[PDB]
């Protein structure tokens, strides 16, 4: 376990500082680390009669030392990677009177995969809809309107030399106003050996996203999160569907090594296709970077049909 929020020293930032009574704690959102809604008053001294939406996370009951300087190297990461709109962005931050709060942008409509599964039509091309409270189906446009703005982000990101690590649809949260935002990009990470068997809280696997080199030889670059990419891609146009789907963990290690790839998903353009396979390149430096897949989806948005 850890000692005393009071027996560390934490980063006190006059910038990002916020007094605890000003935030109202609210219903959990995540847990694994653990997130709340909460409204803050004042965000703005612009404005501090404002009250304003947002996500408050807070280490668990049993954390370890480790845990928090994980959370704090979180928070000044963000500081150092910036502001974008498609990114989960710092908000402020409580390190005094009490344990430390990292507060961050609030994404109304949770994460991108259960967004899609809850919007997908009654039709045969995808999964059945397990929400049981459907949603709006989207366009077309909408889904590669979906993949730029997370390209866009990316793309943010990489120009900051951040490397995410784990790109995937349950990392990409939507606003109130259907705005895609990378979340867990400024994760720290772990100095021990990974294990390939673990899963996590929401019982994913991220094996599924990791691209080869990363996989076999625990290498991360901005060439294996395009990798990841591409899977996210195949999820969004699959609805929030799984990858690799009967494919056993240990199996995913010959057949990726064999040079196979997942099928193009029913109603999904061959261009799209061939994007999600350039991404997949068995050579990294192969592999087209953020900046163009941002260009080309560009490209894609204006000529996808809205209707």
């Amino acid at each position: 376990h850890m000692a005393g929020v009071s027996e560390y020293e934490l980063p006190e930032d006059p910038r990002w500082e916020l007094p605890r009574d000003r935030l109202v704690l609210g219903k959990p959102l995540g847990e694994g680390g653990q997130v709340v809604l909460a409204e803050a008053i004042g965000l703005d001294k612009d404005k501090p009669n404002r009250v304003t939406k947002v996500a408050v996370k807070m280490l668990k009951s049993d954390a370890t030392e480790k845990d928090l300087s994980d959370l704090i190297s979180e928070m000044e990461m963000m500081k150092m990677i910036g502001k974008h709109k498609n990114i989960i962005n710092l908000l402020g931050a409580c390190t005094q009177d009490g344990p430390l709060y990292v507060i961050v942008e609030y994404a109304s409509k949770g994460n991108l995969r259960e967004y899609l599964q809850a919007r997908r039509p009654p039709g045969l091309e995808y999964s059945y809809n397990p929400s049981h409270n459907p949603e709006e189906q989207l366009s077309s446009k909408d889904l590669v309107s979906c993949a730029y703005q997370v390209a866009r982000g990316m793309e943010y990101l990489a120009s900051k030399k951040c490397i995410h690590r784990d790109l995937a649809a349950r990392n990409v949260l939507v606003t109130e106003d259907n705005v895609m935002k990378i979340a867990d990009f400024g994760l720290a990470r772990d100095i021990h050996h990974i294990d390939y068997y673990k899963k996590t809280t929401n019982g994913r696997l991220p094996v599924k996203w990791m691209a080869p080199e990363a996989l076999f030889d625990r290498i991360y670059t901005h060439q294996s999160d395009v990798w990841s990419f591409g899977v996210l891609l195949w999820e969004i146009f699959t609805l929030g569907g799984s990858p690799y789907p009967g494919v056993p963990v240990e199996e995913l290690f010959k057949l990726l090594k064999e040079g196979h790839r997942m099928d193009k998903p029913s109603n999904c353009t061959n261009e799209l296709y061939m994007m999600m396979r350039d991404c997949w390149h068995a050579v990294p430096s192969q592999r087209p970077t953020f900046k163009q897949l941002v260009e080309d989806l560009d490209r894609i948005v204006a000529l996808t049909s809205n209707q």
